[PDB]
């Protein structure tokens, strides 16, 4: 009878889980849950402290808690999971998998104990397999297990592209397909400047150039920082998969999926393009690819399998 | 002849600082520069470009550059000090100041040879003390060299008191004179939630309790996260006065400001409130204060004045 | 399961619902409704339809529909009523309940079959009366049947006062406690600008001056305009309103709430500081009045009740 | 020296003026000044200050001010002329341009007397004629002479395809060339749901059949009312190109320019894709059309010169 908040948990509390446990309640999207382990417990207070104390300047109606104990997040309606290590170039995917899901496993478990019909948003990575080791721990229909990937990817590359061309980021679109790095299949036939396709405005090698940088950009601000990893953009790409979701707004998005026939492939998670909403995925859209796009395609397919077979 | 954006810069781009240039980007109030010593040039264009990779999600128009050169820093409408050491529990005002005056010394000349008609907002602490030194270094009009406190101090205040009555923040007010810790004077008697007293409507000893937390706030942030101090408060107070200044809003707000007479002192910046608009300072508003009131704003002068005194 | 949208219907397809329902799309608080008489359904879509067809520049994803069957306002969550005629000079209060709760009485019956958990946010004048009529034929708990009446009154209060001070209205609050006109029960000393007493800040005279303009606003305009009447505050002030409810915000407003012993009186609606949020009247706030202030509601607890009368 | 904010002069009161006017202010984009003729003076400002009392509500720092008087445009950055006679269904475009034009000389006299620097921006229609009639008048550089047709043309489309496939609005891209109605040419082949070719996602009939929408939607709002035009989604239009100027954010947009040879044509004003930003027309993009878009273009473009044979 009283209408309430939704409710979001951010599961890790490091720098992209606390960013967008911010952004989420900076933009009143939800009461928010920022979960970290018990050793954790005060600096996740302290984090949460800290935004909550932000929210009379900016005048944003949000409760921002911390917390060890997941009967806090009972009853969320988004989960989104930026717990784990950081993808860093050197690390192969395969390392990175096994910690990943050792750690994913316990927090899986707890997530889908305490909200049954929760909507998980995956960050970890390697996102394809961290995605599909949290679906077949959850319990959960397909539809509500999935994981970011190309809404960062695709950010990355209208940065790019509108600074190339000095125009407005509102008015340049990407489109991608796969997961990130040499796993990436791009579409620059689909990516337009206010609907322009690109390849009209900048000449091949650049447009090339733009895309490897695009494979390359988690590595480059690795690189630029020394120590940590990107947050802002990974932060901003939850926030919007989330908002989609909260507010049932059907967006035409790019998002790490379960296959079952889609494409022509089954029985994993792949970046493909989905309508998402208050369901999560409500439809994985099928394009018709051409041979290159197809064969590239095949080989992230291929890539992502070999990631899977560390899972235990 | 061309409209053109507004220019902030950010000097120091450490977590309040680099939260002060996405806040602001994000608002779209200006083109931000976020600027740093050479030595940490690469971190600084990563932080700069992470943010800037995140525009295109959230659909933000803002160049967001990182650098180390001044020149870049060039006909800056606002210039936000954060850089320095922080503000722990233990420190003394004392030692706080010799260090961070001496780091700023050649930044605040560095500022106002780049930016002649710049309004400088100063986060360093001591503030007080800070903002004095900067003053002086800048050869700049007092109402365009000016630095932030009380937006904080309110802030955290405004939070507690609305988690105390379970109400929004958008309806509850605090009012601080002074500085700080032991150097907050506030005026619960202005402050209210939907204009109604406070007094009225929480038990003496509560809201003494209250005002004890809002003087210790920094350093509760401090002890709950182990390492490191609060940002997002603290960024948002930032942006708020920035914003007040570059959208002339002739905002009523808590600001370190010159007296020269104000309040009966002299000689000095001090937490007081002001008009803030496009001039920067645009009126020191007097208050008629009780005795004890007045009491404590003598002391407080008295510990500003002795800080002070380090300066050399 | 779905997690979706909160629906709101609007009651009245003139310029005040119209411009309402704008409003609360543009904010993406829900998908709305618009509702008015069947002679009139294609007026009403077309308002809807254009309406919606600016949502792609602003980019808000909202449905808007207009609409003669109550059929389409089932399960809203909040029911915003802004049909009849509007108040002007020389229309005795007398006259304008007789005309309005006449009209009401058949749409009330309809919101309550369609929605019966709404609750219901009333603009129709006179709105003490009238919000009553509502309450009587709806078969809602008080809390859930509530009118607008202070929040306009003190949004012209604070312009006039931000434009006599030149501050941001941002930072100005002002307090009524009745209804408009010669009901409104006017607390200048809970009336500040940052906080700051206005009796401190403009002489007695010309606040006066502001009071009476304040209690004259709505023919102010209705003068001005020649024909027809306010609708953009109004709008704003029912948006306001209807936001706290959605998102249970808690905030403190003056509304027109039903009155069971609260500040001594009983059945009836008044104007009266209260607590919005999830449940509608989470709670009327009693303030300890001065003897003046007691008289003067005690003469518009009258004048109401001497307008209930016409009420058949 | 004071940083000050924008100003935009709305000319007009009518609904989309005065729609315009609030939307602005709304955005805190500029102060607005809302004119029309004298005889209309006290409405005129009954309007304005019905808008600048919502401002409280919503919080918005915006000056709006109603008058007659051109002096009071003074150095406006952006003019937005929305005066003149709507276009309806059955209106001939040669005897609207024949009322439209008489009436504008003085006011195009009028604006550049007192802002010599402005840009203006144009929605009178036939607005491809209007505009190169303002254009002549106004001694200005044809970059800062600017009309208003394809965003809202392209708003509709965008609504019609985001209804027909259950999409966001924020997803959907829509093209056009040329001008309103027969005027207007679709690249259908440049209009998207995600990045996706609609021509694969919408069968052709229906595609068809929600162009010819598009072609007749400002006729379809004026047959759904009865008496009255669009003025939400035309308002919103104007708004985003005033705001893609004063925040000189280089968007891609349809806009009405000059031509002095882009796409084979001279000396006329015609839609066509433009990047909009602080000095106005920043560039024609000139795109390669397919035979058919050229002959209709060809078409359009005669069709503009037949009206312009009116103007005297």
């Amino acid at each position: 009878m009283t209408i309430k908040r939704k409710k979001v948990s951010v599961i890790g509390a490091g720098f992209t889980g606390a960013t967008t446990a911010f952004l989420l309640a900076q933009k009143e999207l939800a009461d928010v849950v920022l979960v970290d382990i018990p050793q954790l417990e005060n600096p996740t207070k302290g984090k949460a402290l800290d935004m909550l104390e932000a929210s009379p300047v900016q005048g944003f109606d949000a409760n921002i808690i911390g917390t060890s104990d997941y009967a806090d997040t009972a009853d969320s309606d988004v989960v989104v999971i930026t717990a784990g290590i950081a993808r860093k170039p050197g690390m192969s995917r395969d390392d990175l998998v096994a910690t990943n899901s050792k750690i994913m496993k316990s927090i899986t478990r707890d997530i889908a104990k305490h909200s049954p019909n929760a909507i998980i948003v995956v960050l970890t990575n390697p996102v394809d397999a961290m995605t599909y080791s949290v679906f077949k721990e959850a319990g959960f229909p397909k539809e509500r297990v999935i994981g970011q990937s190309g809404v960062l990817d695709t950010a990355r590359f209208r940065t790019f592209i509108a600074q190339e061309l000095n125009l407005s980021v509102k008015d340049i679109t990407g489109f991608v397909l796969g997961g990130h790095g040499d796993d990436m299949v791009p579409l620059v036939r689909y990516s337009y400047a206010g609907g322009i396709p690109l390849e009209t405005l900048i000449p091949k090698e650049r447009l090339e150039a733009i895309v490897e940088r695009t494979r390359k950009g988690g590595g480059e601000i690795v690189g630029l920082l020394g120590n940590g990893s990107a947050y802002y953009a990974p932060a901003a790409s939850l926030v919007e998969m989330t908002e989609a979701i909260l507010k049932d707004q059907r967006r035409v998005l790019p998002a790490i999926a379960y296959l079952e026939g889609e494409y022509g492939y089954s029985d994993l998670y792949l970046g493909v393009p989905v309508i998402l909403g208050g369901n999560g995925i409500e439809k994985i859209i099928e394009l018709e690819l051409l041979a290159d796009e197809k064969e590239a395609l095949d080989r992230s397919v291929e890539s992502v399998r070999n990631v899977m077979k560390v899972l235990v």
